[PDB]
């Protein structure tokens, strides 16, 4: 079976806005995560074909990763932050979901998720 298509990063019918959470959230929480050292197997989609994960996409029908997010942010796809941190949220239930206790990729989500939650407990105030 096929990858499916990523995520859509832009959206040409969307109305786009600069504020100041979602500078955070690209520049200071995706960056954080971003350059971490657990980071690469959450910077793009799962590829299910390469990797032989035939059964992937038949368990995770909502499919996230960072690659996507930053795409997202930077293409100014969000209007509000809250659509962005569901993102992050999805990406790491997806993890939760398909892998289990004791996995190598469920120790490296845990620590990234808890700098994002260190994060994104300090978002800054809305305009
Ligand atoms: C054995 O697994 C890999 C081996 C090499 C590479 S790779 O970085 O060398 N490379 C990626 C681009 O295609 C060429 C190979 C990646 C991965 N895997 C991931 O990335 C990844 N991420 C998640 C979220 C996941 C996974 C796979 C584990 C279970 C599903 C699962 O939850």
């Amino acid at each position: 079976s096929m990858n499916p298509p990523p995520p859509e990063t832009s959206n040409p019918n969307k109305p786009k806005r600069q504020t100041n959470q979602l500078q955070y959230l690209l520049r200071v929480v995706l960056k954080t995560l971003w350059k971490h050292q657990f980071a690469w197997p959450f910077q793009q989609p799962v590829d299910a074909v390469k990797l032989n994960l035939p059964d992937y996409y038949k368990i995770i029908k909502t499919p996230m990763d960072m690659g996507t997010i930053k795409k997202r942010l930077e293409n100014n796809y969000y209007w509000n932050a809250q659509e962005c941190i569901q993102d992050f949220n999805t990406m790491f239930t997806n993890c939760y979901i398909y892998n289990k206790p004791g996995d190598d990729i469920v120790l490296m989500a845990e620590a990234l998720e808890k700098l994002f939650l260190q994060k994104i407990n300090e978002l800054p105030t809305e305009e």
